[PDB]
């Protein structure tokens, strides 16, 4: 024993990590893993929002979402971490295949940070800032976030409530529970590989502008009763100017769905012609384009 290695954060011979349950098998530790993450959740959202957002802060998130799971819960990966059993683990670098696009190593990871809590301290918490402004400055924090790989495991679900009390603290939204697994998926890659923030300011939008978010809740909430499910496909709302061909899938009461190449686009009820509505049977092939306003 006594030398550092990633492989100290499984059991041996095993894929699944160390737990505070002494789970080793894989599903059943996930499954108890997301059942206490969940509990921990809905009592992380009631506790005040803090003064300061830096990664102090991210810790406490990760701590506090964590800390029935793992023993290293508040901890940042490239501090290396000793476990009760008695070996000591931590991966400053996270790895990819050559040709993909890198994570922070080791040493980048807490210079990061600092940069992270340098440049939030700077702008007061992103506080004074319109949506647009705001959007603009937290998804370059949130793509620098991401880059870094802070944590072991759980990155994403501390880094998205650390965001999202960012702009409740700001008085904006990021209702990211809307975004499906798939979507945030290619929102990042889009960013990671080809430098693309397309999907991202997308993403932001959706999640922040208030009538596009009632869009969207009242499509996920009808997901409850049909034995079904989404987080495999993206869902987003159409873009201001752009046109979508595909199969249309039903309307509610304030938007309309549609099926564009695997992907469902989301309409607002308003922008179809009433006439229309009453005719369109699911499952019609329409070509929708969403208005536009431009202000100069």
């Amino acid at each position: 024993t006594e030398i550092i290695s990633p492989h100290h954060y499984v059991y041996p011979n095993t894929t699944t990590l160390k737990n505070k349950y002494g789970i080793k098998n894989l599903n059943a530790f996930l499954e108890k893993c997301s059942h206490d993450t969940a509990k921990a959740m809905i009592n992380l959202r009631e506790e005040s929002l803090p003064e300061y957002f830096d990664t102090a802060y991210l810790c406490h998130i990760h701590q506090q979402l964590f800390k029935n799971t793992f023993e290293w819960a508040g901890y940042l990966r490239h501090i290396p971490f000793t476990f009760a059993d008695g070996t000591t683990a931590a991966m400053p670098e996270m790895k990819r295949t050559g040709w993909k696009n890198a994570f922070a190593i080791g040493d980048e990871i807490q210079e990061g940070l600092q940069r992270l809590d340098q440049t939030l301290a700077e702008k007061n918490n992103l506080q004074g800032l319109t949506r647009e402004e705001f959007n603009s400055e937290a998804i370059e924090l949130f793509n620098s976030l991401n880059q870094l790989h802070p944590f072991r495991e759980g990155n994403g679900r501390t880094q998205r409530l650390f965001f999202e009390n960012l702009a409740k603290a700001a008085g904006h939204q990021l209702n990211f529970s809307l975004i499906t697994k798939e979507r945030m998926m290619v929102a990042s890659v889009a960013v990671a590989e080809n430098g693309d923030l397309e999907p991202m300011q997308h993403l932001f939008e959706d999640i922040s502008n208030p009538e596009k978010i009632r869009l969207l809740k009242e499509f996920m909430h009808t997901m409850k009763n049909t034995g079904r499910n989404v987080n495999d496909r993206p869902v987003m709302v159409a873009k201001e100017g752009e046109t979508y061909t595909g199969t249309y899938r039903g309307a509610g009461l304030e938007g309309f769905a549609l099926n564009v190449k695997g992907a469902y686009i989301i309409g607002n009820i308003d922008h179809l012609p009433p006439e229309q509505l009453k005719i369109l049977k699911p499952g019609d092939k329409i070509t929708f384009t969403a208005p536009k306003a431009h202000h100069h």
